[PDB]
């Protein structure tokens, strides 16, 4: 059957929101068919806001991540496949969670 | 910060209908508040069908699942307080989860 992941994204995404917490999410940038600004990654790792008020077209489907965001001032598109979404917090006390390795993902 | 559970709950739902797995809910009867058939209790427990077909006006809240389901051709109102939900999972192989302890609930 299908991963449990993106349901659990969307089901902590919602809680944080609800919560009034900014969603911060975690990705290995190292992932195959991850596309985000380099300059930003550190240790193969970026940390992502995607609060309402910092991205644009979000979209949190069963296979990707994908929404538009600010880098200086420049709109750029980010797109991040869900193998590559590591774990989810918020960004004023670290409350969240980090995703179970799911075999179909590695 | 309010309780993970209601939308771990909703998540998992989701998975398991979109999975075509029928959704089954292990509910604790002894808890405070919750209304269920008592002829249909054992051991101080109750698994209830959560599908779309078995059930009629299902509301899934963050303090309460509530519907109307049939038992012996005769319609009846189910509430379960949030805090009685003790697992969720699918009747075809047993995949699901089962709700960590919360604070709040006990
Ligand atoms: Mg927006
Ligand atoms: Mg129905």
């Amino acid at each position: 059957s299908s991963p449990k992941r993106p349901y659990l994204l969307r089901a902590y995404y919602d809680w944080l929101v609800d919560n009034s917490f900014t969603p911060y999410l975690v990705v290995d940038a190292t992932y195959l068919g991850v596309n985000v600004p380099v300059e930003y990654v550190k240790d193969g790792q970026i940390v992502l806001n995607l609060s309402a008020s910092a991205t644009g077209n979000l979209q949190l489907t069963n296979d990707f991540i994908q929404f538009n965001a600010r880098f200086k001032g420049v709109s750029r598109e980010l797109y991040i496949p869900m193998g590559a979404a590591l774990a989810i917090y918020a960004r004023e006390n670290g409350d969240g969670v980090m995703f179970e390795p799911e075999e179909i993902y590695d």
